[PDB]
């Protein structure tokens, strides 16, 4: 009977999924963000709010009447500052890909060497940058991540985040605390309390139950980031399970009983339940494929490939020089020579070489300490190529298949479900 709502506030719009406890989808939908008024100090936040309301209205009323728990994801390190008394957003949000280099020396001066916050786009650089603009009454401010803020609109309890959203401000999900090097600074007073992803915060506000017809006992749960929600959608929860995203770039995520963080390779871990999601990304993948072939050409040429035959071609397919993972070399050259006369042989070589890079990535994660990969699920455009799936199964020497779900909003609905089950 009960249903579970997940929303995904991504880079360009919002999406929602409603599931039952078995993971069957009962409603889903998407909305692009609307414009905001030039003079609106909330900026994009006013648009996100509008989208939230739109998405809620888009859920069928009968479905809304059964929704028992809500969670949502947002973009990583998208940062808002609010007044703690009035709820007022004090400036336009610092977007995920927005950088604050002015604050980076200060951050490097306080953080452990090569900490994940030591990047201009980190939540902590944004916090320090805002702090240092010396807004009157800055000590009465609070920081919220995008996901946190949208959830707070729903439950009305100011200042709660999750293990995943808070990583880029310096939160340590292993000790479940902010570290002393961060707590030692005065802007730490702005930091939100932090819970596990998908845990209950409070009941949905009466304004929403009355306006939209949600049941009175509907709860609102902490969320996560869009990247992690997308991983969660694959419904893989055991150590050794992995998801490869064959998108414009190649990204891999491996579930592990051991935490792995390594600056050389840009490898970073998030907490997931009682485990660690270990991630890395290569510049190889779909972008270079697209540079060489249309989607239709990839289709047709792929049907001429025998995926059980190994290509002799050793490529490192890149559009331009440079790699961080699984090779740390800013000057790593593309290698697409020799190029055979046959476009089928060329493509086979490219797909097989990208599979080698994938394999090398999983090997590197293992050697850095992660639980060894046991099964690889596939997301992204590349997942629709079954020939490539077979090639990758052979080259990786592991079972490979399609992830059944890949939408972040689906993963968020799983967090809503988790929160509800834990709550009862
Ligand atoms: N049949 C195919 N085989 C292999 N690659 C393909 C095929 N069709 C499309 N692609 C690639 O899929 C890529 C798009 O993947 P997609 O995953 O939608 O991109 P993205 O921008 O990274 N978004 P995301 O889904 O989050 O990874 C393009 O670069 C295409 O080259």
């Amino acid at each position: 009977e009960k249903l579970y709502l997940g929303m995904d506030f991504g880079t360009s719009g919002g999406r929602f999924t409603v599931i039952d406890e078995q993971g069957e989808i009962k409603a889903q939908g998407k909305r692009e963000y609307p414009p905001f008024m030039k003079e609106e100090s909330m900026g994009w936040a006013s648009s996100w709010k509008a989208t939230l309301f739109s998405l809620l209205e888009d859920i069928p009323v009968t479905v809304r009447s059964l929704v028992s728990s809500i969670s949502l994801d947002g973009t990583s390190a998208t940062t808002l500052i609010l007044n703690s008394e009035s709820g007022e957003v004090l400036c336009q949000p610092y977007l995920y890909n927005q950088s604050c280099p002015d604050a980076l020396p200060e951050v490097k001066s306080i953080a452990p060497a090569n900490h994940t916050v030591c990047s201009g786009t980190s939540t902590l650089c944004k916090l320090v940058s805002w702090w240092n603009t010396e807004v009157p009454n800055r000590e009465s401010a609070v920081l919220l991540h995008q996901a946190d803020w949208l959830l707070w609109l729903l439950h009305g309890r100011l200042g709660v985040s999750d293990y995943n959203n808070a990583l880029k401000v310096g939160y340590d999900p292993e000790s479940e605390s902010y570290p002393s090097w961060l707590l030692g600074q005065p802007y730490s007073q702005l930091l939100p309390k932090v819970q596990a992803p998908g845990t209950s915060i409070g009941n949905l506000k009466e304004s929403f139950t009355r306006q939209f017809g949600f049941p009175d006992d509907c709860i609102v749960c902490t969320g996560t980031t869009d990247s992690i929600a997308a991983f969660l959608a694959a419904r893989a929860t055991e150590p050794g399970k992995a998801v490869t995203s064959l998108g414009s770039t190649l990204a891999i995520k491996l579930l592990s009983t051991k935490r792995v963080d390594d600056a050389r390779y840009g490898v970073y871990s998030h907490r997931l339940d009682d485990k660690w999601l270990v991630g890395g990304a290569s510049n190889t993948g779909g972008a270079i494929l697209r540079q060489l072939f249309s989607d239709e050409q990839l289709e047709r040429l792929s049907q001429e490939i025998n995926p059980m035959v190994g290509s002799p071609l050793d490529y490192y397919p890149l559009q331009s020089s440079g790699e961080r993972f699984p090779i740390a070399d800013p000057n790593l050259a593309p290698r697409l020579l020799p190029r055979p006369e046959s476009d089928v042989e060329f493509l086979h070589g490219i797909l097989e070489s990208i599979a080698r890079i994938e394999g090398k990535g999983y090997k590197l994660l293992k050697e850095l300490g992660a639980t060894e990969a046991e099964e690889v699920l596939t997301a992204g455009g590349g997942a629709k190529n079954d020939k490539w799936i077979k090639i990758r199964q052979r080259v990786l020497g592991l079972p490979v298949k399609k992830a059944v779900h890949t939408e972040a909003s689906y993963g968020a609905s799983l967090l809503a479900l988790k929160g509800a089950k834990q709550n009862s």
